[PDB]
């Protein structure tokens, strides 16, 4: 196995701040091997958006740093992916997949190139990035994040989860007498007005920008604009954030991955 | 230049972050670019930096790792009295009353020999941390370690100096049955059978060495008595004669 070494803006003296919210990435260099092995392969694979008060932050972080991980293969109805384990023992309940399950998977076309299905991969180097999240950033609620229910969400590519939204504010879907088609409805109305941005000086991360008259920020945590960050890889082209669908998704990052 | 950041390697177990009677020995082992500011040359050379050893009682050990990890470090040389030193930054803010310098404040002080070879110590060499490694090693079960009240105190206390570039390892305190004016007795008894001492490697560890302690003379403490401590690994084993007795602060946060 190899272990990381860090790159971000954390602040640990803040650790106490329970409404600070970290991306985690881990970016990694990965050689590909019976012909001549490609060195040199950068790729990058999100871990997830975490605020300090889902967990303690300098567990959260020792954990990463002082795991050794390994990249291995495999299909899933009939899906090529890449799974990158953490070694050892993980820990329960944890909000990240890599510390909670001990692994996480990425659909291989998100990290090998498309030139490459006779390769194996492993890991040179490894960087683990932790990125505060502006104060910006709309959140879902600690019970929605504890909870078990669904909400609106947006599919923004099929490969990446679903992005869960803010509340709908009722002015929105006047007309619907239906409550649990509503939401879902003004949503569609707009979805494909949505502009999905690159955070510049971040890596791996970006953001949407949503209509005021329509989302209300009410309920979330940080008088300010409703906006969504999410991550994708730092190279996934912004052409590429087209094909949308509207979702009802879990907010409980402990109920979402494959 | 900016600043590098470490990789892990060790033995160390969060999951025991919350018993308070475990120690690891934290040591920065780092590769080292030297070159004279005139040639285009460069070698590189391995060098390892103990930085302290801690229980996990002293400070919540997480906060420690993480904030050891997440650190950029650079190395810069100084004089002081004329004799060269080698300082390695941890770059941005402090941890107030941190046990281990190194987060306390801010940087850590070796003299040059015992980071640079003979012949790389002179003027026209330059040095850039190339590669960073934190090694975290848990102490074994038997290592004694001074009281929780002597670590925060502000007292001295009979230490052995087994060479005078490594700080001095304070010892468990001596049996009245050992000795007798009457102050002297445990700095006496102990430069009594200081040359008799025997320094071991502490085997399937780095920079990593115990003395085990005569019974009759020292009364006990986790999990005989013997102290660790630490010295670079590559540190010679003929390197321990030179030894004295001293006073030293047991509580870290004075040294």
């Amino acid at each position: 196995g190899i272990t990381p070494n860090y790159v971000g803006d954390l602040n640990l003296d803040d650790q106490f701040k329970g409404n600070v919210c970290h991306a985690f990435t881990l970016e990694a260099i990965i050689d590909i091997s019976n012909e001549r092995t490609v060195k040199g392969v950068p790729a990058w694979l999100p871990l997830g958006i975490m605020s300090n008060f889902e967990y303690p932050l300098a567990h959260t972080v020792a954990a990463l740093l002082t795991g050794s991980y390994t990249i291995t293969q495999f299909t899933h109805n009939g899906q090529k992916f890449v799974r990158v384990n953490r070694l050892g023992t993980g820990i329960p309940a944890h909000p990240l997949r890599m510390l909670r399950e001990g692994n996480q998977a990425f659909i291989q076309n998100m990290v090998i190139p498309r030139n490459f299905n006779q390769f194996t991969y492993n890991l040179t180097n490894l960087v683990l990035s932790v990125q505060k999240l502006p104060d910006d950033a709309w959140r879902p609620s600690k019970d929605k994040l504890i909870g078990n229910t669904m909400h609106p969400a947006v599919s923004i590519h099929p490969n990446l989860p679903p992005i869960v939204l803010p509340t709908v504010k009722k002015q929105a879907y006047r007309q619907h007498k239906n409550p649990n088609n509503g939401p879902l409805l003004a949503i569609s109305g707009i979805l494909h007005q949505l502009r999905v941005e690159k955070v510049p000086e971040k890596t791996s991360l970006f953001r949407i920008s949503l209509p005021a008259d329509m989302f209300s920020v009410k309920e979330g945590m940080m008088e300010n604009s409703p906006v969504v960050y999410f991550q994708a890889p730092e190279n996934f082209p912004l052409n590429g954030f087209n094909n949308r669908q509207v979702v009802l998704a879990y907010a409980n990052p402990t109920l979402s991955a494959v």
